[PDB]
């Protein structure tokens, strides 16, 4: 019994038979929160949503549906340790993007926002969801800032070794690659089912934290590939973003061997980002992120799902050679 945590492609809208059960059951969700008030409420959304269905074969969520719905797919997602504070999450609506440009400038924003100025802040921007599956807006990064990874001569690394697929993507689609080991990814954005663009992201918009030791690391960890399902609609482009465990930070940029014996540890992260005041996940974070959350208060859907990497997916049209 246990499922698939990937959600693929699409070739043609949802079935009616297959949708409806699965629209009732979120709007049952979504009004189930609210105990024994909202009743005529609860049936009229239900009898718009089946006619829109029905008329239209999909519906449009309410924008405070789909803040309910990012933030129980949040809650809902398994191995996210920021869940506990599920309520602290700002939601921008960009469902009526249409453009890679658009796109582009509602990427800046959640950045912007996002980072401030080091006080990390959670959101998600929610672009248009799937309609025929031909039309996916897709963000081809696996995070919005991450580093390029370039392959040597002997086999090494320069960079993030966890983007050498996608860093080779990029020079493929035009993309003109520095060699350093830190060279901030340009967005590969695709609008409507079309061929991804290249945009470099303004470097005013990547903080990044001091750790020669030689190393540096961007202050905002921001998922840009995951598929937000809710009532059987699906979202391919959803970035979101909560702040870094101090753990983690990927420096796989490796020789770095510079008790047992597995003993690198994560310290200099951990007071780092701590003196150049960026929110980590420490104890005082945890404590008053978790207070925050309790004040608001005062299969698995929705989900947020992994998706196949788009260039192994996507049916070229012509734009930029050596895709
Ligand atoms: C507030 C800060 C946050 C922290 C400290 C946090 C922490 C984590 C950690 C440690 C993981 C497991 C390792 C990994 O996959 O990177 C994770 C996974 C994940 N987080 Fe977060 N997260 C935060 C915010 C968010 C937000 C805002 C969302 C979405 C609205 C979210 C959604 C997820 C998802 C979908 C995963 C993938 C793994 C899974 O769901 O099982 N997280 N998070």
């Amino acid at each position: 019994n246990p499922k698939s945590l990937t959600r693929g492609p699409r070739d043609k809208p949802t079935p009616l038979e297959e949708l409806l059960p699965h629209a009732i059951e979120f709007i049952n969700q979504y009004y189930g929160s609210f105990k024994e008030a909202k009743i005529e409420e609860h049936l009229a959304r239900l009898e718009a949503v089946t006619k829109e269905i029905e008329t239209t074969g999909t519906y449009q969520l309410t924008l405070d549906e789909l803040i309910f719905a990012t933030k129980m797919a949040w809650r809902n997602a398994p191995r996210c340790i920021g869940r506990i504070q599920w309520s602290n999450l700002q939601v921008f609506d960009a469902r009526n993007c249409s453009t890679a440009q658009e796109m582009f400038q509602h990427i800046c924003r959640h950045i912007l926002y996002a980072t401030n100025n080091g006080n990390i802040r959670s959101a998600i921007t929610v672009f248009p969801q799937r309609s025929d599956g031909k039309h996916d807006f897709r963000l081809w990064n696996s995070q919005l800032i991450r580093y390029a990874g370039y392959q040597m001569p002997d086999g090494t690394i320069r960079g993030d070794a966890a983007t050498l697929e996608f860093t080779q993507l990029c020079i493929d689609l035009g993309w003109k690659p520095r060699y350093g080991r830190f060279d901030v990814l340009p967005l590969v954005l695709q609008a409507d089912g079309q061929d991804p663009e290249v945009f470099e992201i303004p470097p005013d918009l990547v903080l990044e934290v001091t750790m020669e030791l030689g190393l540096k690391w961007y202050a905002l960890p921001a998922v840009a590939n995951m598929l937000l399902e809710v009532g059987g609609l699906e979202f391919p482009a959803c970035p979101f973003n909560g702040w870094y465990m101090g753990t983690e930070i990927g420096v796989r940029d490796f020789c770095d061997t510079q008790d047992r014996a597995v003993t690198e540890i994560n310290v200099a992260v951990l007071h780092s980002f701590q003196k150049q005041n960026v929110t980590i996940m420490d104890h005082h974070t945890a404590s008053e992120s978790f207070m925050k959350h309790m004040q608001n208060e005062y299969v698995l859907s929705p989900f947020y799902y992994y998706q196949i990497e788009p260039w192994k997916t996507h049916i070229w049209q012509n734009e930029h050679h050596h895709h």
